[PDB]
């Protein structure tokens, strides 16, 4: 049975106006800005952007990749697909 989301979990993350996007739950570094209550720090593959999102916008990668893991014209998306498949836990700083 499912646990709560934790750092390292892989997802497709949904933002207004964008397709479900390859992403991971990030850790929060010592001394870094914390997310609002009930939100997670989401690192978007390809774009390497971070936003704060709640569970309603987070789809587990294994379950969803057949639907959401197809090429997209949007900037960074196809790079993001490679990252989540091939080196999801790397440093992308």
């Amino acid at each position: 049975m499912p646990h709560a989301f934790k750092p390292g979990d892989l997802v497709f993350a949904k933002m207004k106006g964008y397709p479900h996007w390859p992403a991971r739950i990030d850790d929060i570094a010592d001394g870094a800005v914390k997310p609002p209550p009930n939100k997670y720090p989401i690192f978007f593959f390809g774009t390497h952007e971070t936003a704060f999102l709640g569970p309603k916008d987070l789809f587990p990668y294994d379950k969803s990749k057949d639907k959401y893991g197809k090429p997209n014209k949007r900037k960074g998306f196809n790079e993001g697909l490679w990252e989540i498949q091939n080196n999801p836990h790397a440093s992308y700083s």
